[PDB]
């Protein structure tokens, strides 16, 4: 997976930012949230998103699908570093795990559960 974010922002604007986003708001993370390029649903409206430290996976899921305006049915996971995050774990958990050196989380979220 390749986000485009960090083609579109280069680096030290990238950890300038995140790093004012982090002390401002203590009690968010600043995650990107990009599709995998193969998968096939629909694309998301922004790519930079400020998430609450206790939302769940779940609830972000559902977030993600109501943006996405994705039904029940149809599947959609999150992978952060190509793993796939426990759905009742908090984004604060998966920041302070795998948040980068720009200090954003990066998402990649798609159909399958194996993307390609």
């Amino acid at each position: 997976m390749k986000f485009v974010y960090k083609e579109e922002h280069p680096f030290e604007k990238r950890r300038s930012e995140g790093e004012k986003i982090r002390k401002k708001y203590p009690d968010r993370v600043p995650v990107i949230v990009e599709k995998a390029p193969k998968a096939r649903i629909g694309d998301l409206d922004k790519k930079k998103y400020l998430v609450p430290s206790d939302l769940t996976v779940g609830q972000f899921y559902f977030l993600i699908r109501k943006r996405i305006h994705l039904r029940a049915e149809d599947a959609l996971f999150f992978f952060v570093n190509n793993v796939i995050p426990p759905t009742s774990a908090t984004m604060g958990q998966l920041y302070q795990e795998h948040h980068e050196e720009d200090f954003f989380l990066y998402i990649a979220y798609s159909d399958e559960s194996v993307y390609g």
